[PDB]
Formats: structure tokens, C-alpha cells, sequence
């Protein structure tokens, strides 16, 4: 294991299971699913959520630039800024490759000129986006959202493609760990 998630983490850092949500800020599925999944995590403290980048090629530049904007928000403001920027981008983008008007995010609690420079220039964040995409492709992930649910106690994980509903989530965690619940 490498360093733990901070700005990309939603929920309790010490949660037993982590839902890795591979997602694209232009994807209409991700737009409706991400808030519903955060709700679910709110009511299951034992599970947390980590956003992983997979901007899809058919969504072009907009999805890549928006991935960089949310990492740069994390630099400025941590998790709270990161997840607020995810919401703001899903609300403000045309979606589907149309992107933000002028590429510009309206998020006045952040330093906007600073935000834009970081999306243009910071290669560390660009690398981190690319790494999530490379990991996704190594696992054969092609569409968004796709979940990788990891049990942090055992290391085991399971992949689910699509907008998994509560039955899907519960049954995946049961598949990981039904005999290790006490």
C-alpha cells in the first residue's frame, strides 16, 4: 500500500471497506450516481468512498481538464474543496464532452486564477490522474462508473461495472467478507 487518500476520500478514513469509484466528470451516469453513492456512505460509516479518475476518451478535453480542476481544488482546500468542486463541475458542465463554458468553473470560495494555473501547469496532479487511468486499464475497466470495493482488513477486492444499487453493494461486501463480520 502507498500513502492514504485524503482530498479524494469521502467518509471515515478508518472505514473497513473502501468503494473506489472510477468516474468521469462528463459522464451522465457518474453525475446522477455520485451523490446517491455519497448518501449511501453517509448511512454506512463502515464504508468510505475514494474518487478515482477515469475520464473517457469520448469525452475529450473537457473530462481531462475537469479532472485536473478537482485535484487542484484538493490542493487548495482538501477533501471539502475536492468534493465541492466535483458537485460544482457536475452542475456547471454541459456534460458529454461539452465541458464547462469557456473551460471556467464558477467556484468563488476558491482562488480561481490559482485553480486554473494549477490545472494548466501542475504535472504532479496530471501524473496522479494518469496513474488512476493506467490502473483502470490494467484492471480492464473501460466504462464509468465502475467500482472496485476493497476490504481494508484482508486486502480482497471486487469490481462492479455500473450504477450499483444498494442490493449490489451489500451483496458485493457479503461476497468479500460475510464470514468476517463477528
Amino acid at each position: 500500500k502507498g500513502l492514504p487518500a485524503n482530498h479524494s476520500l469521502y467518509g471515515d478514513a478508518k472505514a473497513r471497506w473502501t468503494i473506489n469509484e472510477y468516474a468521469d466528470l462528463e459522464c451522465p451516469f457518474c453525475k446522477v450516481y455520485t451523490p446517491r453513492l455519497k448518501r449511501w456512505v453517509d448511512s454506512h460509516p463502515d464504508v468510505n468512498l475514494v474518487w478515482r479518475h477515469l475520464p473517457l476518451q469520448m469525452h475529450g478535453e473537457a473530462a481531462r481538464h475537469q479532472a485536473r480542476l478537482v485535484e487542484c481544488a484538493g490542493i487548495q482546500g482538501g477533501a471539502k474543496a475536492f468534493w465541492s468542486a466535483i458537485d460544482a463541475i457536475f452542475a456547471q458542465s454541459a456534460g458529454n464532452g461539452g465541458g464547462l463554458p469557456g473551460g471556467t468553473l464558477d467556484f468563488p470560495e476558491l482562488d480561481q486564477a490559482r485553480l486554473e494555473k494549477c490545472a494548466k501547469d501542475n504535472e504532479l496532479i496530471d501524473s496522479d490522474i494518469k496513474l488512476d487511468i493506467d490502473i483502470a486499464r490494467s484492471k480492464g475497466i473501460t466504462a464509468t462508473p465502475t467500482l472496485v470495493i476493497r476490504d481494508n482488513q484482508t486486502g480482497r477486492s471486487v469490481k462492479l461495472e455500473g450504477m450499483a444499487d444498494e442490493t449490489t453493494l451489500l451483496s458485493a461486501i457479503d461476497w468479500l467478507a460475510k464470514d468476517l463480520l463477528e
